[PDB]
């Protein structure tokens, strides 16, 4: 019940398209609930403070209309992107 | 006192290199300060929450080494982006 | 006989989506036959080094579904782009 | 010899700047090596066919001046892309 969508025009490089919302405020203990409303494939992976792909939420590829879930259960800031597209970066923030 | 980092290479069509940090967290009432730290010009536009350009916030070019400032006096989330890389959006969450 | 195929989501600014085959083997003397397959359209430029057109084969717009054809009487590597989509670049190579 | 070249611009989603040659011919047995020539980081990673990234050829991050090699044992055309770039797709053609 915590939704983030990936919105047409995601898999462009312009500056409308972003992750929506591109920052998810959340309390610990949190579903978020990430679906693909794009033409294209998405998907979602956890990335450090600094950009580079770590393995704390992970997500198969997404078509058009797929899901991906992740329970947050600390708090903490949790940027990620797509490795498809990896200019998209997100954030969880989970307080 | 609440500073972004515009990073070198943050040019980059690419996850990392982007503004540091990527949600500035600050209190109402707090003076932000971008600094371009990067090899190429940049600036700093507001946009709202679909990335449409709106006149809150927005700076000259930025040279290397240029700084540009905004009290932010409301509570509320604020998205930015530069028009010369509009794929490079950040946000100021006040509150 | 001799055919490239732009598929549909070549569109998309990534890997997955290039040209098939994205070099094209083929003897001398061969036409060579584009499709596009895609839901936009594309075009198929001759380009140099730097991603300048140059003319040798240049189709006009290709609607979905449109074909291009063009007839390779030298040997040699032939690269070539989409004006619209400029990151998708292929070969053709005679020999 | 055997080398591809990572030329400057090669971050951008421009038609310039792909890898240098875009596809690289070589014999069975052969060492290929790339080389960073561009102002960011780039690598190197195997794709299938269709162009999703495989565990065969990958490289660690390769700063400017960096380089990455890899023997060619087996006949085959390998395509491969960057993480950081998934658009720049090349090939080495083995025969
Ligand atoms: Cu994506
Ligand atoms: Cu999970
Ligand atoms: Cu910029
Ligand atoms: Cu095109
Ligand atoms: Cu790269």
């Amino acid at each position: 019940d915590a939704q983030i969508i990936i919105p047409n025009g995601n898999y462009d490089v312009t500056g409308a398209g972003f992750y929506s919302p591109l920052n998810l405020e959340i309390p610990v203990g949190t579903t978020v609930t990430w679906t693909n409303d794009d033409s294209v494939p998405h998907n979602i992976q956890s990335i450090d403070v600094n950009g580079k792909v770590i393995q704390l939420f992970n997500s198969p590829p997404l078509n058009t209309g797929d899901r991906f879930e992740h329970v947050f259960e600390e708090e903490g800031v949790y940027k990620y992107y797509c490795s498809f597209h990896p200019w998209r970066v997100g954030l969880v923030t989970v307080s």
